């Protein structure tokens, strides 16, 4: 069965998306936005109090298969939203005024592979012509300085950028959805681990975003709020200098679409456990991360 303080396999997460929706139809609707290479359904949960128009914030988890705390956070976020609506002032206004588009797992095929074969798998599980090597790095597969830096053109490498921008069914599905709903999406948030960072554009170039000062002030405030809960220290800044240059990322691509608030989160930890974060830290990690997400949400709403 499903637990919010354990890592859940896809079969369980899938059944969870159905159950949590069935149990909260006045706050959640579920749609599929596409299929993965291996035929799994890419679910999207629209969280919020239904109403005409409504702006939105898009958040995805599970870009990279082995980053299990990411998948855990999207689920945690959804429960928080539904349980506290009507009782906590901020979440109530949030869900009244806007929708969160939550995509609990993008790279489902890879996630399954980490459960069944190799816990440290990263990429998708699509085949590549002319080689036995499997998979593309989804966060090198977007049309943002595609494959110009921090990427590989070799299918056998962990940062393979693919045959072309959006060559992967999953990345195409996400890009198609965001393009189809551009007018309403005001912020883009993508969840990864590990390193304890909040990153903003650009990662494919050392150039700074037009609203760099605002984004830095936002990231700084968000990390301060996150630390209030358990003292967890994050760093923040543009992708290229805060971690390293990496072209083709979803956050850079979302920003260049005109989504002015675009962030990558790198959750716990700093490398003691790395990708293999113990389930005993799921609760604390998700709790402090909620604070930063809600802070960003509060800000974005005030600057519509
Ligand atoms: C521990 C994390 C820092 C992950 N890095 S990693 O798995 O150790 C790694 C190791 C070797 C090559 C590429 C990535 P990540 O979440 O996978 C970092 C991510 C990416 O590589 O896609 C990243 C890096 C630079 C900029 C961004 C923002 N678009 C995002
Ligand atoms: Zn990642």
């Amino acid at each position: 069965g499903h637990s919010y303080e354990k890592y859940n396999n896809w079969e369980t997460i899938e059944a969870w998306t159905k159950q949590v929706t069935s149990e909260n139809p006045d706050l959640i609707s579920r749609t599929a936005i596409g299929t993965t290479f291996l035929g799994n359904n890419i679910y999207l949960l629209k969280v919020g109090k239904p109403g005409p128009n409504k702006p939105a914030i898009f958040m995805d988890c599970g870009f990279h298969a082995r980053e299990w705390i990411s998948h855990a956070f999207c689920q945690w976020f959804v429960r928080e939203a539904v349980l506290t609506y009507g009782y906590e002032s901020h979440m109530t206004e949030f869900l009244n005024k806007l929708d969160f588009y939550v995509l609990p797992v993008l790279n489902i095929d890879g996630y399954i592979y980490t459960w069944t074969k190799n816990r440290m798998w990263r990429k998708t599980r699509s085949t590549n012509a002319g080689t036995t090597c499997i998979g593309t790095d989804p966060n090198r597969n977007f049309d943002a300085g595609w494959c110009t830096t921090g990427a590989s053109t070799d299918p056998c490498d962990e940062t393979y950028c693919g045959s072309a921008a959006e060559s992967e069914k999953e990345t195409k599905a996400l890009a198609d959805f965001i393009r189809n709903n551009l007018s309403s999406i005001k912020a883009y948030l993508t969840i990864h681990s590990y390193s304890q960072m909040i990153l903003y554009p650009y990662s494919y170039d050392y150039k700074l975003p037009e609203n760099n000062a605002e984004l830095n002030n936002l990231a700084k405030a968000a990390v301060k709020e996150l630390a209030t809960l358990y003292g967890t220290k994050y760093t923040y800044g543009p992708g290229a200098t805060t971690i390293y240059p990496a072209a083709g990322g979803s956050d850079d691509w979302a920003y260049d679409q005109g989504i002015k608030y675009s962030f990558t989160f790198e959750l716990r930890d700093k490398g003691r456990y790395g990708f293999i974060l113990p389930e005993s830290q799921i609760q604390a990690t998700c709790e402090e991360t909620m604070l930063a997400i809600k802070y960003v949400t509060n800000y974005v709403l005030g600057h519509l």
